[PDB]
C-alpha cells in the first residue's frame, strides 16, 4: 500500500521524463512519445519509434538502465500487493 | 496444482480481452490478435503488428501493466509445479 | 555443476526444436532458424524474422511459454554456478 | 557498494566488446553498435539494428546468453544497492 504508491509516483516521474524527452528530441507526439516510453521500459519493444538522434540513442541507453529495475518493480508489486489479494477475495467460498 | 489451474484461467482471460479488443479497434484477424496478445505480453514485441490507432496504443500501455505480471506469473509456475518436477520424473534411476 | 548440465540439454533441445521447425514451415535457412528461435525465446525479439503462416504463429505462442521458463532458468544459472564463481576467482588476492 | 564496483566493470567490459564487434564485422558506427548492444542485452530488442552476417548471428546468440544474466544482475543492484536507498533517503521526515 504505502509502498505501492511510491512505486506509482517513481513510474509515473520515469514515464514523464522519457514523454519529455523524446516529443523534444526525436519529435513524437507526446502521446508518442509516453507509448515508446513504456514500450521501452516494460522491454516489449516493438520497434514502431525508436530513437533516430545519437542524443536519442544515448538517452535511451541510460533511460532503459535507471528505468528497466524501477517499472518493473512496480509491475511485480502492483501484481504482489494489489492484485494477488484481489484474485484471492474472488476465490474464498 | 490448484495454483496452475487458477493462472491459467486468469492468463486465458487476459488473452481473450487482448484477442477482442485488437481484433476490433485495430483490425486485426483474431488469430492474429491473440498471437499479437502474446508476443506483447511475454515482451517478445517482434513489432510485425503494433496498434497504429491512439486507442490502441492507450489500451496497449494498460495491457502491458496489468498483464505482464500475471502472464510471467503463469510462465514461473508452468516452468515450477509442472515442467520441474516432470524433467526430474525422467531422472531418477 | 550436475543441474547445468540438465538445464544444457533442455535448452538445446528446446533450440533444436525451433531450429526444425522455423526452417521448415517458416522456410528459413537453419542457421536462421535457430537464431530465430534464440531472439524468441530470450524476448529480444527484433522481428527481423518472425512466423507469417498460421502454423507458425499458433506453435510461436505455444513455444514462447514452454521455452521462456527453461531458456532463462538456464540463463540464470549459467550466471549463478558458473560465471559467479569464475568472476570471484579473479578477485581474491 | 564493493559488489555494484564489480557489476559495473563487467557490465562495461561486455558493452565494450559488444561495441568492437558490431562496428567491425556488422559495420555499425561504434555509438550505434554501443546502442545495439544495451537494447541487445536488455531484451527491449527494437530491431533498427540487427546483425546480418552469419557471422553477427552466431556471435548475437552467444553474446546474449552470456550478457543477459550479467546485465540484468547489474541492473537490478544498481536498483538495490544504490537507487532503492536513495529514494527512502527523500522519504523519511
Ligand atoms: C518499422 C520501422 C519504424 C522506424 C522507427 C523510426
Ligand atoms: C514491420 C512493420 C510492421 C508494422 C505493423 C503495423
Ligand atoms: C523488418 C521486417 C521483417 C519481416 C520478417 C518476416
Ligand atoms: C527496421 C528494419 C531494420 C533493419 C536492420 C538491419
Ligand atoms: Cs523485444
Ligand atoms: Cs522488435
Ligand atoms: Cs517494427
Ligand atoms: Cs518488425
Ligand atoms: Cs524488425
Ligand atoms: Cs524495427
Ligand atoms: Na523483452
Amino acid at each position: 500500500d504505502k509502498e505501492f504508491q511510491v512505486l506509482f509516483v517513481l513510474t509515473i516521474l520515469t514515464l514523464i521524463s522519457g514523454t519529455i524527452f523524446y516529443s523534444t528530441v526525436e519529435g513524437l507526439r507526446p502521446i508518442d512519445a509516453l507509448y515508446f516510453s513504456v514500450v521501452t521500459l516494460t522491454t516489449v519493444g516493438y520497434g514502431d519509434f525508436s530513437p533516430q538522434t545519437d542524443f536519442g540513442k544515448i538517452f535511451t541507453i541510460l533511460y532503459i538502465f535507471i528505468g528497466i529495475g524501477l517499472v518493473f518493480g512496480f509491475i511485480h508489486k502492483l501484481a504482489v500487493n494489489v492484485q494477488l489479494p484481489s484474485i484471492l477475495s474472488n476465490l474464498v467460498p
